């Protein structure tokens, strides 16, 4: 999940 969101950065 972290990665899935972190892609924004």
């Amino acid at each position: 999940l972290a990665a899935a969101l972190a892609q924004a950065l």
